[PDB]
DNA sequence: GCCTTGACCCTCCCCTAAGGGGAGGGTTTAGATTGTGTGCAGTCTGACGCGGCG
DNA sequence: CGCCGCGTCAGACTCGTAGGAATCTAAACCCTCCCCTTAGGGGAGGGTCAAGGC
């Protein structure tokens, strides 16, 4: 049985017989030696099957190999199924996050703010964690925290990139009582004098919204990001950061003024 | 200023999985068939070499 | 060997623009080889940017 008649035994392309021949998953029963003629065999398509009953699982041809040539390998097949679990889980994460954005498609004609999922790493700050009598107020004392520090610890070098944050630990929305906590990262430790503390903060998968303009349409983002939670079953796990990425300190206008909203989340 | 130094940065080339697509090359093919197929040209005049007759 | 008619070969003005020539014609197989496909990764080779050191 030559290769035509063999590809239309099997249903499938001569060229995946030549791919099967040159890896050697299957390989002819004879080859002509002048012409180059592969010839096949019943015994060619009893494994032809077996072939195609493992690549519809969706292993990998190399996986095929190995479990056809070599024998008590069900750990292959348990990576493979956690494998596919796990691509399961992935899957329905990817569908719930597809829906959501449909359904704010349909919301809104115009997408002013997507949701990214981002890991961020661990870290060293300084911090200061205070209650805040307004938000318009909260401006007004990191600047004096910003000559102060740096004039109290001498040769002390901020990150790069310049990751400058702020940690929400209310439960509730409300103006006035914000009990918030202005944290910024910084290379190495150092001393811990006055209300400045220094700590690490954990690494954090975070879904993030970045949001450009002025501070006063946050709630929009913050919304967003709840509902984001609340319909991809996320589960708020630490204190939501603020990072200010842009803003007065390059640019003068306050309608191009950019910060990212983290919502540190797992799927529950 | 001349000279290193460590960190960056660029393009370019090759690699990924499982074949698809195509180019360019071989091979045979079993009713019987058995000799091509066009013109075209109104030149003249020298001049040379040769079959054939004497 | 000597001469006569026959076969053959070689020559024949310079400017612009138009300006070529146009028919006829396997198919089904197989092979190898080369490039192509994601979304970028890895490396080689070669440049470039601020630091300073004398
Ligand atoms: C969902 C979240 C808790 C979890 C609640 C509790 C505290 C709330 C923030 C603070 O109020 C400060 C600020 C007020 C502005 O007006 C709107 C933005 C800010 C960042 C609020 C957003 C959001 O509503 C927060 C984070
Ligand atoms: C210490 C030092 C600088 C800043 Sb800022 C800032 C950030 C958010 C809100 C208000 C101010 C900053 C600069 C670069 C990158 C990230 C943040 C800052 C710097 C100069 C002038 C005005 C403000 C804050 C603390």
């Amino acid at each position: 049985s030559q290769i035509g008649l063999f590809s239309k035994i099997c249903r499938v392309t001569i060229k995946t017989l030549h791919y099967y021949n040159k890896i050697g998953l299957l390989v002819p029963a004879y080859i002509n030696p002048d012409n180059g003629y592969r010839f096949y065999t019943s015994d060619q398509l009893m494994k032809f099957h077996q072939i195609a009953s493992l690549r519809q699982l969706g292993f990998t041809i190399t996986e095929i190999v190995t479990l056809t040539q070599d024998e008590n390998s069900c750990h292959i097949i348990e990576r493979r199924r956690l494998e596919i679990q796990k691509q399961i889980r992935d899957m329905a994460d990817m569908l719930s996050r597809i829906n959501h954005y449909l359904q704010h498609k349909k919301k809104e004609r115009i997408m002013l703010y997507q949701a990214a999922l981002k890991e961020i790493p661990e870290c060293i700050v300084y911090s200061k964690r205070f209650i805040v009598p307004d938000f318009s107020s909260y401006i007004k004392l990191i600047p004096p925290i910003g000559q102060e520090v740096m004039k109290a610890n001498p040769g002390l070098t901020l990150t790069t990139p310049a990751y400058c944050f702020t940690l929400y630990h209310d439960k509730e929305y409300k103006e006035k009582n914000m009990d918030v906590e202005f944290c910024e990262a910084v290379n190495d430790f150092g001393k811990n004098e006055g209300n400045i503390i220094f700590q690490v903060i954990p690494a954090i998968t975070a879904v993030t919204v970045i949001h450009k303009g002025p501070y006063d349409s946050l709630r929009n983002a913050y919304i967003y990001l709840m509902q984001w939670v609340e319909d991809n079953g996320y589960l708020l796990t630490n204190s939501p950061r603020e990072s200010y990425i842009d803003g007065i300190w390059n640019k003068q206008d306050s309608a191009e003024w950019m910060t990212e909203i983290q919502f540190p989340v797992e799927k529950v």
